[PDB]
């Protein structure tokens, strides 16, 4: 039902693809260890934010592996060219990862933004279920993209509906908290929101590839733009969800976080 199952790849393509997801596990898993070091000079109150990024790249990372055991397990080089065997490779499993990862780096924002109890809990829920409308519509949509590109474009227009909701409350909330942010990061999260803009708005063109390239060029330029926005939406993401974890822990007098940022 996908259109990586329509093609013969070159051993260029094949490789390029392998080496894209492959990478992608390098870097989650490298930025993991990072994370993993740097939640000591985080405060009490914003050390979970750090440990959501560490179980975003461990989510993350396994997907991107087992995505990248898939491609290898699916094709064989027949006759000059990568061809599908018995196995499958899909990027459904993708989506239902995002059911746990989007969560998670709405929930490192939420602490950073110094939301607290019912306020937290309310904006998370809202947050969530937007999100998860998102995801299992456009999980729903991909479903159809060699079948049926017209339900693609439908599914894909309900599913940029709640996106687009989903990106007003937070956008909301980032301008709105803004203000009580401390060590100079109200600046900071401004621009986590226009990355965030920029990043998630990668997976859509990912999703539109089969509409505008359905080729094999084509199931390289989604694998690429995937890549981009994994790294920017996650890794990049993390590291400036953390610097502002620390800075602001920092500025609320947190020991360890004066003297790391000391050192640096
Ligand atoms: C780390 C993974 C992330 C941040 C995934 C984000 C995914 C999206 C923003 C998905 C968006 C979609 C649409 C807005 C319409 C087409 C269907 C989706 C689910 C690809
Ligand atoms: C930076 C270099 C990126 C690697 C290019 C791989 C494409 C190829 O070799 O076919
Ligand atoms: C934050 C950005 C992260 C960037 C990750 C992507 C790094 C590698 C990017 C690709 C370089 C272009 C490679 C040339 C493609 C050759 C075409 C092919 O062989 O199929
Ligand atoms: C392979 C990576 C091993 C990473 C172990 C690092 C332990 C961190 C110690 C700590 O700060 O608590
Ligand atoms: C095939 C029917 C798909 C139904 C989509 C349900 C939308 C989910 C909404 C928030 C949870
Ligand atoms: C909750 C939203 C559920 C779906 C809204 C209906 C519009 C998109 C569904 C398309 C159905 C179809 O194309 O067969
Ligand atoms: C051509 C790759 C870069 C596209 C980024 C623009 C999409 C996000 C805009 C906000
Ligand atoms: C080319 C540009 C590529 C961008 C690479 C991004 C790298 C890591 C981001 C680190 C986040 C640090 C937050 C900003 C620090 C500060 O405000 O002074
Ligand atoms: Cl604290
Ligand atoms: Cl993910």
């Amino acid at each position: 039902k996908n259109i990586e199952s329509l093609f013969d790849y070159s051993a260029g393509q094949f490789e390029f693809i392998d080496h894209l997801l492959t990478m992608g596990v390098g870097v989650h898993f490298a930025a993991l260890i990072f994370f993993l070091v740097v939640s000591q000079f985080v405060a009490p109150k914003y050390r979970i934010a750090t440990a959501l990024s560490c179980i975003v790249m461990v989510s993350a990372g396994l997907i991107l592996n087992s995505q990248a055991v898939m491609w290898t397990d699916a094709y064989a080089y027949v006759d000059g060219s990568y061809q599908l065997q018995d196995l499958t490779f899909s990027n459904g499993y993708r989506y239902v990862n995002w059911m746990a990862t989007i969560p998670c780096l709405l929930l490192q924002l939420l602490i950073v933004l110094n939301l607290k109890g019912k306020e937290l809990f309310s904006t998370a829920t809202w947050l969530i279920l937007a999100a998860w409308g998102m995801i299992i519509t456009g999980y729903v949509g991909q479903l159809y993209e060699v079948d049926d590109i017209a339900q693609l474009m439908i599914w894909g227009a309900v599913s940029t509906a709640f996106f687009v909701v989903m990106n007003w409350i937070v956008g909301t909330k980032i301008f709105k908290n803004r203000a009580t942010m401390l060590g100079g990061t109200d600046s900071t999260i401004t621009k986590v929101f226009w990355l965030m803009m920029f990043a998630w708005t990668l997976y859509p063109i990912a999703y539109l590839v089969p509409a505008f390239m359905n080729n094999a060029d084509g199931v390289v330029l989604r694998q690429l733009l995937f890549t981009i926005a994994d790294i920017s939406s996650k890794v990049i993401y993390g590291l400036m969800i953390t610097y502002i974890a620390i800075q602001q822990s920092a500025a609320a007098g947190y020991v360890p976080a004066q003297q790391a940022l000391g050192r640096i």
